[PDB]
């Protein structure tokens, strides 16, 4: 290997947004990526449409990589997961929607997940650190390798949803993952929260608090 096989190998990787043109290799990859299937409309909506941050990383020009994502108001997440943020946010509150994250199997566990994910967050941060109060997306219940790659970047487990995905018709459990970002949080009762402020209060010496 030559010094200068050594300094072209740095330009090698890149990253892009996704196009039109792209379709087919798109749909090769997901294909083989994911077990359920995604129809024609998915793929002409994602490379093509600007509300959605899609974003490759290529290896000498061809897609290795993705990660589709969705910044979107708050009222647009479907009811299943109508709980995720508290509802007294600003009604300009907005959260992102993980459609889809994959890595060519022959480059997985070099850290292309990794920084995909992390190029996400900095669109975010980016474009909507303002309102942007969760990341929020959904896995086969049976699908290890994708629970433990989010829990180990701190996503939560969130939602339990039953035979959410077919897999060549056999209908398969789902899991909803959500981080909270710039302040996001939950819904609570106010009866509920004042219960659970009890516990986060206690650390306060009594002595600090006017009486
Ligand atoms: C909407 C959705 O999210 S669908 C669910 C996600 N997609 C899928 O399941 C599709 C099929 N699977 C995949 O495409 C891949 O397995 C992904 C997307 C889950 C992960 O992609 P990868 O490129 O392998 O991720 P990445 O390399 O960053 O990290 C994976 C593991 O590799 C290891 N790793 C990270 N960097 C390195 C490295 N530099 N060298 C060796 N190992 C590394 C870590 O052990 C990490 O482990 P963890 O998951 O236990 O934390």
């Amino acid at each position: 290997m030559t010094e200068e096989e050594r300094s072209s190998a740095l330009s090698e990787v890149s990253l892009r947004l996704l196009c039109h043109d792209d379709i087919d290799t798109v749909k090769h990859l997901c294909g083989d990526w994911f077990p359920i299937e995604y129809p024609d409309s998915w793929y002409r909506d994602i490379t093509s449409n600007k509300k959605f941050f899609s974003l490759a990383a290529t290896y000498r020009g061809a897609i290795v990589g993705m990660i589709v994502a969705e910044i979107k108001n708050r009222t647009k997440i479907h009811k299943e997961d109508g709980d995720i943020l508290a509802s007294n946010f600003s009604v300009d509150t907005q959260v992102a929607y993980i459609l889809s994250l994959g890595v060519v199997k022959e480059f997985r566990k070099h850290g292309i997940g990794s920084l995909l994910l992390e190029s996400l967050k900095d669109h975010i941060s980016t474009t909507a650190q303002d309102h942007c109060k969760a990341i929020y997306l959904h896995v086969l219940t049976t699908n290890n390798t994708a629970i433990n790659f989010y829990e180990n970047r701190d996503f939560k487990q969130h939602h339990y949803l039953p035979y959410y995905y077919s897999i060549r018709g056999v209908l398969k459990d789902g899991f909803t993952y959500v981080l909270y970002i710039n302040g996001g949080h939950p819904p609570w009762t106010i009866l509920d929260y004042i219960q659970h402020l009890g516990s986060a209060l206690a650390s306060l010496s009594p002595c600090s608090i006017p009486h």
